[PDB]
């Protein structure tokens, strides 16, 4: 089982880089979505396992992957925000941050290129390569989670996916990327990166 | 070169069913910009090819296949589309149509199932294939051309990015399914089959 | 668990078709590691799922398609073929094959196509659509099964990873699709063809 | 047009490493088959190009992506080789190797762990990161070139489709790869890492 989380603030918190109407809709709506129909899909994979029916395990992944991703990519992103975010981190992920990427404006320009350039509906991230031990930037096509296809531990996701900030900014995706910097929870995005 | 085709409406030339602004952004934003995008990778693979740079060559052919892509689909939609579309088609279409799909409610049935499908950004084709001499239907991720990549001969799409429906749908591409069936140019669809 | 099935027939029993050491390298290595595999990676996902672990099922789903589609593939490919088949068919799977690609040799020359064309390892595909109600030629990358992500209901497989005719036909394959029409069990294909 | 590259050394001289016969088979019919059919593919995308014909173009793009880099990883691996290499590379690929993998031990530990992973047929791939300034190792499917479609510079590939492995080590690339440590040209991947 899997729920919908409740939301550390309320739909208008974070206006007005991200306005009201956005914050509902993407939270009761499609992220409500993808709880459903990835509940739906783990009670049909654990009976198509029961029987040991791998056709119907195989047909059933790229649903679980979907609305799995979806849930597990959301439940981050809420808390990557906050109306009390913005600016610049600090301590050992600001000292992280400008040893891989040189400097946070570097960061800063990569992470918006990277999330610009999705082509169709994708996410944007920064993540932690345990292996290597460095700060890394990559995009995910649609609902794909990126520790489960990638390996890399997620830290901070830009969700670009139209129904994130169409209503309010169109076609133009640079103005939406250059508008959440503001309320980037970066005390959330630290604990993600203390805990690797 | 390529260029933005004209209408052969206004933008409002389909209200209610898909207003005015989304008619206006879709076409002056959105296929414009894969169209200015697409003549950029097409003088760029000219010179990949003239040098014998296969590297560059396949660098190049996500961007070529989706601006490409973009230019085609968008293309064939707006003719797809007429103010003084809607209803049902008649002749050789409608003979055929009930023929591969037993009605035109279950076709409309079929075709609506595979646009409302699709995950992510993508679109629902009704096609013909030439080899077995039938219709189909298809969904390709993005903006993936239904020829180039299936080999079928795209005769209607429908087109299900965020940026078609959205800001007048919202979430509920259902609704937006179900309103596009009004405007839909049957006379350009049967023009498309007549000429296989 | 699952099980690797016992073959039908001697090893050496396709000769000249298709010599002895490659049967036995197939069956005994290839298709137990996809055996073995496929239940070390069900424990596994048993686990994964017991726990609500989305990331740890998503991260599963690679080695479940490959060895699970392994397993599949094979087990049908082993009833494909027989000591006593070759020829052609007879009843209506005859017709079937006429009604849908002309004639006989029509039909093998675009499986032997579909086969001969994929690119890097995988298989070609004899199918049926239940939605249609017609027979459909399909090729699959690598261990991909046909039924799991394609929805046609596998009759005929032939099997074009270089461990199935590589000792024995080198770098050319339509000697080998050329051959092992010879070794098909058309009444195997015409029972799993009666049964949908 | 592009030319099958003579081998630097006679096909016999990597045994008992890699054995006469595969040389001969993968230089001679499989390296030449991709140069051929890639000049083929070139004619054609040249005259798609000329018309301006997007949907050829789009069309044409497997068979150069499978062509096109089948002939640059195969130029490549030729100079990988050499009956004269074995043993480890010395200058600073040694201590790159060592600041990035930690030791030369664990690099191939790496390396042939990512190649014996390849589902179906592949690469494993040494590269280097000019964004980051590091090495790194990838795996690419089938005849996917490295550089065009990772942006990695190549340094050291190690092929792992069956025809380059098959008739001498059959289901086991464990030997393969253990064999082939014994061949690696040192020399060229430290001129290649120079390069960058
Ligand atoms: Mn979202
Ligand atoms: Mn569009
Ligand atoms: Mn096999
Ligand atoms: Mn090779």
């Amino acid at each position: 089982k899997h729920s919908l989380p409740d939301l550390p603030y309320d739909y208008g918190a974070l206006e007005p880089h991200i306005n009201a109407q956005i914050m509902q809709l993407h939270h009761s709506k499609h992220h409500a979505a993808y709880v459903n129909n990835l509940n739906v899909t783990e009670e049909k994979y654990q009976e198509a396992l029961a029987k040991g029916d791998v056709t119907a395990q195989i047909a059933l992944q790229p649903a679980l992957k979907f609305n799995g991703g979806g849930h597990i990519n959301h439940s981050i992103f809420w808390t990557n925000l906050s109306p009390n975010g913005g600016g610049e981190p600090k301590g050992e992920l600001l000292e992280a941050i400008k040893r891989d990427f040189g400097s946070f404006d570097k960061f800063k320009e990569k992470l918006t290129a990277a999330s610009v350039g999705v082509q169709g509906s994708g996410w944007g991230w920064l993540g932690f390569n345990k292996e290597r031990g460095h700060l890394q930037i990559a995009a995910c096509p649609n609902q794909d989670p990126l520790q489960g296809t990638t390996g890399l531990i997620p830290l901070l996701g830009i969700d670009v996916w139209a129904h994130a900030y169409y209503l309010q900014y169109k076609n133009v995706r640079p103005d939406y990327l250059k508008a959440i910097w503001n309320v980037i929870n970066w005390e959330n995005v630290t604990e993600r990166y203390m805990a690797c």
